[PDB]
């Protein structure tokens, strides 16, 4: 807890903590601390510096002490902000003046608060029927979406809201039990968006009218003006206004999100559905379309379609060269593929199973929009938050990736493929291994000592970061692979695109970190890109 300090303003967006430092003066080492939007139990730390604010997230580790991107621990927030008033520790500058809460304003922490992690997962089993992997993968990305969803449910299923009760039993059941300061209720005064409010002071219920205006706005008398009893109790929840007190415990009664597509979960989720016992397709279940739609080192592209028990499943087929006909290559291709099939995540192009027919094909679930490169040149309207919300997707789908032990290879923008505008997933694992086969993607010890790992991944996640931002521009403009090495030892890396957030410029120097050892890994990156992801999206 850090509800004791005065500069501390709880669970605010960031915009609303530039707000804030700006209604400050936005002095030099003007600063207020707030809660990281994680659900982790840590902090932010928000600063002015050079008429900009800096955000920085504080993470608390496992001992319960707080760190700053695996920096030094603290025992507390405050001994974190005291450090950094005497030393900047890789922080803009030193956290000279703190912005209190203005007079009125009460840390945004309450009981409403505490509920929105429930809420947004009782609201994805319940919308979606997702349990397990499938649930948690859900929330991980989409959690900022989810939070806006929740705020717009029917006030009706809410724990605070009591529906039709009369003034006398509100009042009594507002009274029964503890006391808790806070402790409060809404209930419908008639059908036409008339309400109470009703509150527990020092043993007493305050009974507030909330009355609709001509304008569709609900209010207490002359109170601010709100669209919903969701906003009306998240602001009352720490600005009393016109109460006594806040409220505290409710008293007891194309651009589809991805769960919102068919590949979402894999298509044998369905326990009526037949899994294949092994790496083979039957080929007499599968129909290809005439048009390719695309090709590559490796082979050519085409949709298809896989009859199944339930459905016929739209599928994308990649149809082998004849090179992978070769007996040589036979053993690891089929070691590869079985693999490949093993993976199952929402943030990766499932490989069903192969069939063996006039040539290999490679059976997978379709992303129409197809490459995420090709498409951000083609549609450069779409806005850094929706890309922040994308290369996301990518880091889960390789922590998932690096987790299960296999490594990519080949990760690069051409090979993150788009179901809708807002859902990536991950093409062509291993298939580079499975083939016994780019190197402006490569990292150092590739191209020196042939050594892939999860870490080599990470180095091209940082390539593919540089070319989403740079909305599929290529890499290293015009160098020839020996002036890409030479540059590289000499510590020099791309620059940072043209509207590209300073926070993902970072990462991405993060991921070209030359010695492999002190190069973060899947999970690092991910929570990293997460953290900041959750702050900037509302
Ligand atoms: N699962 C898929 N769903 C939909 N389209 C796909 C899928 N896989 C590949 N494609 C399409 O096929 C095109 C070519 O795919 P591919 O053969 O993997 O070449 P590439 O990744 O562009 N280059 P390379 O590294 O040489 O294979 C892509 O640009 C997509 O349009
Ligand atoms: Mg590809």
């Amino acid at each position: 807890s850090a509800n004791h300090l005065p500069f501390f303003f709880g669970n605010i967006t960031r915009e609303e903590a530039e707000d804030y430092l700006v209604q400050g003066g936005m002095s030099d080492g003007l600063y207020l601390l707030r809660q990281s939007r994680n659900y982790l139990g840590g902090f932010a730390l928000s600063v002015a510096h050079g008429r900009k604010a800096h955000h920085y997230t504080i993470e608390r580790e496992l001992n319960g002490t707080y760190a700053i991107a695996g920096g030094r621990t603290h025992a507390s927030p405050a001994d974190l902000c005291h450090y950094h008033s005497q030393e900047s520790d890789g922080l803009v500058c030193l956290l000279k003046k703190p912005f209190n809460r203005p007079q009125g304003v009460q840390p945004k922490t309450g009981p409403f608060e505490d509920l929105k992690e429930n809420l947004i997962r009782e609201y994805v089993k319940q919308t979606w029927n997702l349990q397990g992997q499938a649930l948690e993968q859900a929330i991980i990305s989409q959690k900022p979406q989810l939070e806006k969803l929740i705020a717009t449910t029917a006030h009706e299923k809410m724990p605070w809201f009591h529906g039709k009760i009369s003034r006398e039993e509100s009042e009594q059941i507002v009274l029964i039990g503890s006391k808790t300061n806070g402790k409060f209720l809404i209930r419908a005064r008639d059908n036409n968006g008339s309400y109470a409010l009703c509150l527990l002071h020092e043993g007493k219920v305050l009974h507030y009218r909330i009355d609709k205006d001509k304008t569709g706005k609900l209010s207490i008398p002359e109170g601010k003006k709100f669209d919903t009893l969701w906003q009306l109790v998240e602001h009352y929840s720490y600005k009393a206004d016109g109460l006594l007190r806040v409220l505290t415990v409710p008293c007891q009664k194309r651009e589809a999100l991805p769960m919102d597509t068919e590949v979402f979960e894999s298509p044998f989720a369905d326990p009526e559905e037949i899994r294949p016992k092994e790496v083979y397709l039957d080929r007499k279940l599968l129909t290809l379309e005439d048009k390719e739609l695309g090709s590559g080192n490796f082979g050519t592209v085409k949709k298809g379609y896989y009859q199944m028990k339930k459905v016929v499943k739209t599928v994308a087929v990649k149809i082998l060269k004849n090179e992978a006909n070769d007996p040589a290559l036979k053993d690891e291709l089929l070691a590869e593929a079985n693999v490949m099939q093993q993976l199952d995540n929402p943030y990766i192009v499932r490989m069903i199973g192969i069939c063996e027919a006039e040539s290999w094909m490679l059976v997978m679930e379709m992303a129409e929009l197809g490459p995420l490169n090709k498409y951000l040149q083609q549609n450069r309207h779409v806005k850094d938050k929706n890309i922040i919300e994308l290369v996301h997707q990518v880091s889960m789908g390789m922590k998932y990736l690096e987790e299960s032990n296999f490594v990519h290879r080949d990760l690069a923008a051409r090979n993150v493929l788009l179901v809708t505008q807002h859902y990536a997933k991950i093409s062509d694992f291993g298939l580079s291994k499975a083939l016994r086969a780019p190197v402006k993607w490569y990292a150092p010890e590739c191209i020196n000592y042939y050594k892939f790992s999860s870490k080599s991944d990470v180095w091209s996640f940082g390539v593919l970061m540089w070319e989403a931002f740079s909305y599929g521009q290529k890499p290293y403009r015009g160098m020839k692979g020996s002036e890409v090495t030479a540059m590289l030892e000499k510590g020099e890396r791309m620059g940072c695109p043209a509207g590209c957030p300073r926070e993902m410029y970072d990462l991405m120097n993060l991921c070209w970190t030359y010695d492999v050892e002190n190069r973060p890994g899947f999970a690092a990156v991910e929570l990293r890109l997460r953290n900041y992801y959750y702050d900037v999206v509302n």
